Order: structure tokens, then sequence, then C-alpha cells
């Protein structure tokens, strides 16, 4: 049958939230293991590395956000369609990816962090939404015909972008009707719905 | 017919280097496009995300390195052996890319770059090759039975993190056995003899 799979992270959206989504998409059962903060390093130590998420499949521990998207997506209309759209997919994704992990979670010091927050949000988000908007256009999807994973990580991406800067977006509507498509995929809304509700 | 691929990038291993392996193992001919920092302010309008590589290939361009280096290798013995086995590959590449792209490569403030260059040698160096090499074992590569462009990518980080901390793998044999069968892959060991000296 299929695979035993169990997704271990925080109790946040995070880096997970590609993964539940492309377990939505596809009805893929799994187990939506969030841990507290607290348990992290009990946990830390017994995996290969140094982070999560990661993705138990049967009996093997899967880690990196995106490879294990990637992986689950192969074979599925998530997919590009084509080779060239797999690099694309990549890109785009490897591009938000980037910009997110700028920002400085992790930084200890409360005025160091929102400094920092306010000056990525201020002056270099800008930046991404307009190229983002140009190789947009007005296609219906960032990526060949149809909706890639892609298309889920600019939704979750912005969703966390969003909630420190409201207006991100605000001149850049093809963008924000990209994220209402996505948000109107039925397992997507579905999933959006009985999700767990947290800040990030 | 031959494929027309021009690579983009500054003067220097970089980012850019996994490409160039891979162009040399897989024996195709480009275009090692290198531009100088001071022709950095007018080529940013035309990236389509602001960054480099990108590599122009039959018309069309592509960005973000290893989104191509991935692209490059499909259906290439340097893939991985297995769907799993690429997820593997994914993985290792992106623990060593999130590592690097801690650096504050573009830091103006020297003092302040050379400090945290310091701290990530001291104290957050010493944890992925300790995570590695235990995760390495006694097997010949990271991941399967024979080389994938993830070993190629371990042999590229630690060529530039042994500039700044020659003494970083001193007390790793088994990765600097992996380096030296890297390095030994005859088109690897090539393009090291005919490549550009560049510190970086
Ligand atoms: C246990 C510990 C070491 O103290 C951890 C330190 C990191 C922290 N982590 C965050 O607080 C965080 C929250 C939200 C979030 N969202 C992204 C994101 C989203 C989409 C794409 C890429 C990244 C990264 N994030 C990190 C969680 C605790
Ligand atoms: C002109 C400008 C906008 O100011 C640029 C800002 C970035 C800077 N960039 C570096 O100076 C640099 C040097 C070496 C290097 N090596 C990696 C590396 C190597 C292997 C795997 C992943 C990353 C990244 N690097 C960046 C070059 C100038
Ligand atoms: N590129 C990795 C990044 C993973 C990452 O940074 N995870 C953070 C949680 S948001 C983590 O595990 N931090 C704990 C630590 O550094 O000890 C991925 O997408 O999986
Ligand atoms: N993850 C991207 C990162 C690309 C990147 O940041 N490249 C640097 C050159 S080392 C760049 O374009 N910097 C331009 C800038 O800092 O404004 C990739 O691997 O292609
Ligand atoms: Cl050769
Ligand atoms: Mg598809
Ligand atoms: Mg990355
Ligand atoms: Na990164
Ligand atoms: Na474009
Ligand atoms: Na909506």
């Amino acid at each position: 049958g299929m695979p035993n799979y169990k997704l271990t992270y925080f109790n946040m959206r995070g880096r997970a939230e590609i993964i539940r989504y492309i377990f939505a998409y596809l009805d893929i059962q799994y187990e939506d293991h969030r841990i507290e903060q607290a348990d992290w390093p009990e946990i830390k130590s017994t995996l290969p590395f140094g982070k999560i998420p990661i993705l138990e499949v049967d009996g093997l521990t899967l880690h990196q956000s995106l490879a294990i998207a990637r992986y689950l997506t192969k074979n599925t209309d998530l997919a590009g369609n084509t080779e060239m759209e797999q690099c694309h997919v990549d890109a785009i994704v490897d591009t938000l990816d980037d910009f997110m992990s700028c920002f400085p979670w992790a930084e200890k010091k409360q005025d160091v962090k929102e400094q920092m927050f306010n000056e990525l949000l201020t002056y270099n988000a800008p930046h991404l939404m307009q190229d983002l908007d140009t190789y947009l256009g007005g296609r219906e999807w960032l990526i060949g015909n149809s909706v890639t994973w892609a298309d889920f990580y600019w939704e979750i991406c912005s969703t966390t972008l969003l909630v420190f800067k409201p207006d991100l977006l605000d001149n850049h509507p093809r963008l924000v009707t990209l994220r209402k498509k996505v948000q109107a995929i039925p397992a997507v809304a579905n999933w959006i719905k009985r999700r767990p509700q947290t800040k990030l």
C-alpha cells in the first residue's frame, strides 16, 4: 500500500507548509506532527542533519523542505509539465526561499530582529514583487499552462510577508489574483479552512 | 543540434562553479562569460531576479545556480540513480548551499564581515562537517554507489571554505578522501587544470 508519511515541524506554517499543501492537493494521508520549540533539541538529536522540516517515508527520514516537495510532486500534475518547466519551477522557488531565508527568524535580540525585518520589507521586498509581477505577466500561472508547486510556494511566502506588510501587493493586482486562484483550489481551500491558525 | 549555451557570472568560481563542473563532465561547449564587479550596475536590470548566475540556452534565459545544475544533470549519471536518491542529492546540495549562503559575501563593513566569517567557521562549520561525515560514514560517495552532483557540490563548497580555514577538515579524513576522489574524476581533474585561477 501507500507509504506511512509523517511530517515533523513546529506548530507554524513556516517551511513545512509547502509539503502540507502538496499532500492536501494529492489527497495523500499523512501525520502532521507539530512540536513545541522546547522539544527541538531532543528531536534534532535523532536526525542526520540539524533542521526541520523532515518527512518520514516508511522507515526513511528525509530532510530539506524543497527537496521533499520536489520528490513528492515528481510524476504528478504539480510538477512542471516538461524538463524546462521543472527548471523554472525550481528557480522561482529558490528565489522565493532565498528571500524568505534572509529574514533573521532565529535572532534572539528582538530589537535587531525588528530592524532587519523592517529593512527587508521596506527596501528589498518591493523589488522582488516587481520582478515576480514582470515574470508572471498576463499568464494564469507562474510556469507553463497549469498550476505547479511554485504557485503554491508563492501563495505561502506571500501570506507570511503580508502579515508584516499588508500593502505589499497594492501595486501588483496580478500577483493578488494568483494568490486567490491558489486559495480557491478546492484541496487548498479545504486545508486553509481546517489548518491550525498560527501567525507564521 | 549542438546547444547554444552562455553562462554569465563574475570572474570567480562562486555560485557558477557547479554549472561549470557539470558542463565539463558532460563535454558541453559553452561561453563562460565572466563580468567584473564594475559591469554589475548596468547588467542588473537585464536579469530576471537581479542575480547571477544566469544561463542562456537556445535563446531562453534560466536563473538560480542549483535549478540550472539540476536541469543539466537530469537524465545523466550525475542525477542520482533512483527517485529517492535524487531527493537525497537535492537535500545534501541545499544543506551545503544553506550554509554557504549564511556568509555575508556582500557586507561592506569589513570588520563586521570578518567577525561573521570567523564566527561561522568556528561555531557552525564544525557541526556541518561532523553531520556530513557521519552521514557519509564508510560509503564511497555521499549518495548511492556512484558520484553525483552532490559530491561535486561538496568539493566546490569545501574548496572555498578551505581558502579561509585550511585546517577545517584536519579531523575528517573521510571527507578529505571524498574531495580527492572528486578532484581525480577525469573531467573534473582536467577542468581544475585548465580553469581560470581565482581566489574564490
Ligand atoms: C528552536 C529554535 C532554534 O529557536 C527555532 C529557530 C527558528 C525559528 N523559526 C521561525 O521562527 C520561523 C517562523 C516562520 C517562518 N517562515 C519561514 C519561511 C516560510 C516560507 C518559505 C521560507 C521560509 C521561515 N520561518 C521561520 C523556530 C525556532
Ligand atoms: C557586485 C556586487 C553586487 O556587490 C556583488 C555582491 C556579491 C559578491 N559575491 C561574493 O563576493 C562571493 C564570493 C565567493 C562566493 N562563493 C559563494 C558560494 C560558493 C559555493 C556555493 C555557494 C556559494 C558565494 N560567493 C559570493 C560579488 C559582488
Ligand atoms: N532550507 C531548509 C531550512 C530549514 C530551517 O532553517 N529550519 C529551521 C526552522 S524554521 C530549523 O530547523 N532551525 C533550528 C536550528 O537551527 O537549530 C529547509 O527549507 O528545510
Ligand atoms: N541562490 C542564488 C543566489 C544568487 C546570488 O545571490 N548571486 C550573487 C552573486 S555571488 C548576486 O547576484 N548578487 C547580487 C546582489 O547582491 O545584489 C543562486 O544560486 O543562483
Ligand atoms: Cl577531459
Ligand atoms: Mg504539471
Ligand atoms: Mg536554497
Ligand atoms: Na538560502
Ligand atoms: Na521573464
Ligand atoms: Na481567497
